[PDB]
């Protein structure tokens, strides 16, 4: 029933969206960022995941990250090799998994990373002095996407569908495309150009576009207004996403656990209401508890509050962030368990839930 903004989307892309729309009522796909690239205690294996090591199954949704691609780097900002990334995307897709991609774009003005707040959006949008840079940046993704293609016996080209989730958390002030660094109207212009360029100029047909404000900068008394800050229009968005680490035990959140659980449910309920009104699909596009310090996190803090309300439950998927490699990165950062981690058994319970789907029990999404 929801329809993609790309009226010419590939058969597989159309199928994915249709099937997510169907499965969302009774199920929730689980996702993990950089799941095949490395884990907390390993890197190098070409077919491994912390998630699989714990549960026996890969995540249903695989998140990947392009930051650095635009600069012609061999590897992304977390040292994930782009050729390997292409291999891993193809591998996950071949098994029936879902692919989603974010993009922590480097600051073109300074050469700094996404967290360098030097203003850039005004310069990047149509009419801006650096508009050529925006085109060049997007071109690198066009090229990357080509590296995901196969060609069948009949000479037809096929791609993995990708849930493309750019310019995220734009209601926060931490990225250079965020509030305080870009006007609302300029942000909208940036988004709209991104869609026009990829969908219309470059004729990519394998994208589903995901919009993802951060819950931590939305006033719960006025959720819709906060959510729709910088919203580019229904003609430019397929997935009504949300990044919400806040209500799942963020260290800076002084709300009680019970208040947080209620807020998680309320946030997702309202998200779903917005999606319903717009004929879209909702998803919890980023979440998690860094270092998994909360007892029974998965069942008590994530699944429980989602399942508590039938509106909240209508989200299609939930993705947790990456399991940074300790040896390489020098600190602990992870959002899925690994064997022996305190929440591993509770994660097994989460996996086991009839509601939650990992790769191993996905129906065929692409037909
Ligand atoms: O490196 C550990 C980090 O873990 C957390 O970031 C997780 C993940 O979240 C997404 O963006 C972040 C963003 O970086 C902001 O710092 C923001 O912090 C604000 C809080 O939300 C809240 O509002 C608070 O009141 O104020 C904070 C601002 O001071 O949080 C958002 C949402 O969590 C996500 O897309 C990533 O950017 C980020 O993880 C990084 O991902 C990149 C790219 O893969 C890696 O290079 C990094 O190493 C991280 O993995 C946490 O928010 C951070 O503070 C930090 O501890
Ligand atoms: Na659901
Ligand atoms: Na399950």
């Amino acid at each position: 029933l929801p329809a993609l903004i790309d009226t010419q989307a590939t058969a597989e892309t159309r199928a994915l969206y249709r099937n997510l729309a169907k499965l969302r009522y009774k199920h929730l796909l689980f996702g993990h960022e950089d799941s095949l690239a490395y884990g907390v205690h390993w890197e190098g294996d070409m077919d491994r995941s912390d998630v699989r090591d714990v549960t026996g199954a890969n995540p249903a949704v695989y998140g990947w990250e392009l930051g650095g691609l635009e600069l012609g780097h061999t590897a992304n900002l977390d040292a994930v090799n782009f050729e390997k990334m292409q291999h891993w995307i193809k591998a996950g897709y071949s098994r029936g998994g879902v692919i989603t991609i974010s993009w922590h774009v480097f600051n073109p003005v300074s050469g700094g990373n996404s967290w360098d707040k030097t203003p850039a959006v005004h310069e990047l949008i149509p009419g801006g002095a650096r508009h050529a840079t925006l085109k060049a940046y997007l071109d690198t993704f066009v090229a990357f996407n080509e590296g995901l293609a196969d060609v069948d016996a009949q000479g037809n080209k096929h791609y993995p569908p990708i849930i493309f989730r750019p310019w995220h958390e734009h209601n926060g002030d931490w990225f250079w495309w965020g509030k305080g660094h870009a006007s609302e109207q300029d942000y909208i212009a940036l988004w709209r150009f991104t869609v026009h360029y990829l969908r219309d100029e470059k004729k990519l047909r394998n994208l589903i576009y995901a919009y993802s404000p951060d819950r931590s900068r939305i006033d719960m008394a006025n959720f819709e207004a906060g959510y729709l800050y910088g919203y580019p229009g229904d003609a430019y968005v397929d997935i009504i996403g949300l990044d919400n680490y806040w209500d799942v035990g963020h260290e800076a959140n002084t709300a009680s656990a019970d208040e947080q659980k209620a807020a998680l449910t309320a946030s997702l309920k309202q998200l779903v209401q917005i999606a319903r009104s717009k004929g879209k699909i909702a998803a919890l596009t980023e979440t998690g508890n860094n270092r998994l310090t909360i007892d029974n996190f998965w069942t008590e803090r994530l699944l429980g509050p989602i399942s508590a309300d039938a509106d909240a439950s209508e989200i299609a998927y939930v993705m947790v962030w990456r399991n940074a490699n300790l040896a390489r990165e020098k600190s602990e950062q992870f959002f899925a368990p690994f064997p022996g981690q305190a929440t591993a058994d509770d994660f097994k319970r989460f996996y086991q839930s009839e509601v939650v789907l990992f790769e191993d029990e996905l129906p065929p999404l692409y037909r």
